[PDB]
């Protein structure tokens, strides 16, 4: 619902500092090398996950990361986990799939997901998502993205994924 000028007209008012760079969405590993090199820090995959007693979820992780999502409910104290459903997705992240992205968290005002957070990108600065589409790629310090997710009131949990333990 929340449109990109909304996003950076949120980011400038609480002081999240913010550079896009646009592209076209990256599907192969040869155009991912040209975003990587461009845009320094740590780049994401964002997970929107519904558990079985109803719980939605966004993961946020390094790329980089397995989120064994099979056992993941035993860590973070869940309900097993599956993919969200896309209309869900849409309501409260007010993304579509292929561009999930922390930023979504602004359109989540009635505060019905729970926010994972990788500690490996907890650990990284900057950091990089996407502007609510994923035809561009926004870097924030990972300053900014904790005054972000402090606007919106969302505390994260924070995952060490590696051993499998909230930290």
């Amino acid at each position: 619902m929340k449109t990109r000028a909304d996003l950076f007209a949120f980011f400038d008012a609480h002081g999240v500092d913010h550079k896009t760079l646009d592209h076209p969405p990256v599907f192969r590993v040869e155009e991912g090398l040209e975003i990587k090199a461009a845009m320094p820090g740590g780049h994401t995959k964002n997970l929107f996950l519904k558990d079985a007693k109803g719980q939605l979820w966004l993961i946020s992780a390094l790329g980089e990361t397995t989120i064994d999502l099979k056992k993941l409910h035993h860590v973070i104290g869940s309900g097993r986990l599956s993919f969200g459903p896309q209309e869900m997705m849409l309501e409260t992240l007010g993304v579509t799939p292929g561009s999930v992205t922390a930023f979504g968290l602004i359109n989540d005002t009635e505060k019905r997901v729970r926010f994972v957070l990788d500690k490996a990108l907890a650990d990284s600065d900057p950091v990089n998502f996407h502007p609510l589409k994923n035809d561009a790629t926004t870097a924030v310090s990972q300053a900014g993205l904790r005054r972000f997710l402090a606007a919106l009131g969302v505390e994260p949990m924070i995952v060490d994924f590696a051993a499998m333990e909230v930290v």
